[PDB]
């Protein structure tokens, strides 16, 4: 039922399953040993992430994951991007290689940081973890701006930009993903007649959920909104508001209040970031630019 890939596909007696790795943010993942996906070292056995259907598998998941796949593959390479390795299609289930990012999505990352006492705060192996200074949640910023800014630049909308989407590498590089609703538009604004609401609501702009429209103006309210996640160390966005009331507090006007490990000027980004008419926001090419400086001076 899946047309061969020769460039991308990946031979089975070459990986091997390992732990099961969460499942709730990126679908049923699991640890994985693959012997010549890399092909800068292509005798070693390299870690590797394997998405794969459950025994519970709708059909919907089926062709999900195939779409996800084929979006990875349009998308190409970037640092920022979680990449593609590979891909296991034939005689037997449907695998997708991707790469291992050994510290999780973000929002955990950032939440095993967080001072004890705070909600949310936890050891990891019963450790602490050294404290996130101002300049690495700046750049974490920088790098997730720059990972929109490619996937803007390849005229593509990821419809879901959160941190519990963004994954972590051991070198601590930000790496976005789920790619479960992104898609590949032109340079209109992407509207069906069909409305289907799967989006959070809580990181959609307006027109997302009141016209129903997305462009690249939208992703970048995310952004906005994963900007507060950043520097709250991975709070829950409109903090005591449930999501229901949220529908009239846009239309009011409501936005979130400056996080306390936030400066005046980034705070001010976020607020850009969320303006009203979505050609008042900043481009991701603008929003990179700033960063720039902002990461450069400290
Ligand atoms: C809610 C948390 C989880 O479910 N997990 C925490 C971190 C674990 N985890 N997931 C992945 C992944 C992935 C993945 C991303 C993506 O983006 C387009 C596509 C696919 O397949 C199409 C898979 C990882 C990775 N990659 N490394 C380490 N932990 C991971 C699960």
């Amino acid at each position: 039922e899946l047309p061969e890939d020769p460039k991308w596909e990946f031979p089975r007696d070459k990986l091997t399953l390992g732990k099961p790795l969460g499942e709730g943010c990126f679908g049923q993942v699991v640890m994985a040993e693959a012997v010549g996906i890399d092909k800068d070292k292509p005798k070693e056995a390299v870690t590797v992430a394997v998405k794969m259907l459950k025994d519970d598998a709708t059909e919907k998941d089926l062709s999900d994951l195939v779409s996800e796949m084929e979006m990875m593959k349009m998308i190409g390479k970037h640092k920022n991007i979680i990449d593609l390795l590979g891909a296991c299609t034939q005689d037997g289930p449907l695998y997708v290689i991707v790469e291992y990012a050994s510290k999780g999505n973000l929002r955990e990352y950032l939440r095993a940081r967080r001072p004890p006492g705070m909600e949310y705060s936890y050891d990891i192996n019963r450790v602490p973890e050294e404290q996130m200074t101002f300049k690495d949640l700046v750049s974490c910023t920088y790098q997730l701006a720059r990972g929109m800014e490619y996937l803007a630049s390849q005229k593509c909308i990821h419809r879901d930009l959160a941190a519990r989407n963004v994954l972590v590498t051991e070198n601590n590089v930000m790496k976005i993903a789920d790619f479960g609703l992104a898609r590949v538009i032109n340079n209109i604004d992407y509207y069906k007649k069909t409305t289907n609401g799967r989006l959070p609501v809580k990181w959609m702009a307006p027109e997302a959920l009141f016209d129903r429209v997305y462009t690249h103006q939208s992703d970048v309210w995310s952004f906005g909104v994963l900007m507060w996640e950043i520097f709250t160390l991975g709070g829950s966005p409109y903090p005591g508001i449930p999501v229901e009331e949220l529908f009239k507090l846009l239309k009011e006007g409501h936005r979130m209040d400056k996080p306390a490990n936030c400066t005046n000027e980034l705070y001010m980004m976020m607020r850009d970031c969320w303006h009203a008419v979505p050609s008042q926001r900043p481009t991701f090419k603008q929003l990179v630019e700033d960063l720039d400086r902002i990461l450069t001076l400290t």
